[PDB]
């Protein structure tokens, strides 16, 4: 299932190796895989007719809750998930984890999940066609304790990180059978259309929900873009 292709993922990146300005790296694949699991058995239940494909975690977000775009308050209040998260080895004090007692609201995954439940109602009603998936399961993150895009690494490390989440993500379309594949944002976009050429699939992108990316009508015009894609939504 969808728990083999994480697991394969982590130890696939558990050997990586990152250089400066890299000075810390998150995976809570590793320290949060309760809750991931959870999500991934609960509402990743194949076949689905469209896959959203995150970038990587926000330290908000995922990094707390190990849910894609996982805003703790919509994560335990509308999916319903709960579940205990330990700390990373290398733990940033700036950008501490405080797993589903964090605090602080990721805004991307508030936005997003907040317009899925606008759209959908339950999460029974949502994931009985989609799903959302996160392409990248790593947080990077400077000695100051800023955050690092994977576009802004080394080549000869760059390369086998989006290596192994390519085959992750191809494995995935492969087990939910998606018509569509969504980018949420543009460099999650181009890192689906690079690891899933080849495939019977459709290629899209939708706005990317973060208010530092960014229109004055993000739902509406993710609302159209999906129109223009030929997905209800």
């Amino acid at each position: 299932g969808l728990a083999a292709i994480s697991d394969a993922l982590a130890a696939d990146l558990a050997g990586l190796s990152f250089s400066s300005p890299v000075a810390h790296v998150y995976n809570p694949l590793l320290y949060a895989r309760e809750p991931h699991v959870a999500y991934l058995s609960r509402f990743g239940s194949p076949p689905k007719e469209v896959l959203f494909v995150g970038m990587n975690p926000g330290p908000w977000g995922m990094a707390q809750t190990g849910v894609p775009f996982g805003e703790v308050a919509v994560v335990t209040e509308w999916l319903g998930i709960n579940g205990t998260v330990t700390r990373p080895a290398g733990e940033h004090p700036k950008k501490r984890v405080d797993g589903f007692a964090c605090r602080r609201s990721e805004v991307s995954g508030r936005r997003l999940w907040g317009f899925i439940r606008e759209r959908f109602g339950t999460p029974e009603r949502f994931f009985a066609r989609f799903f959302v998936a996160n392409y990248c399961p790593l947080l990077f993150l400077t000695a100051e304790g800023g955050n690092i895009t994977p576009d802004k690494l080394r080549r000869g490390e760059q390369e086998p990180l989006f290596a192994a989440c390519d085959l992750a993500l191809r494995r995935t379309v492969v087990l939910l059978r998606p018509r569509v594949v969504i980018g949420v944002g543009a460099f999650a976009e181009a890192r689906c259309h690079e690891a899933l050429e080849g495939f019977d699939v459709e290629v899209g992108r939708i706005i990317h929900p973060s208010p530092a990316s960014a229109n004055r009508d993000w739902a509406g015009t993710a609302l159209r873009q999906l129109a223009e894609l030929g997905v209800d939504f």
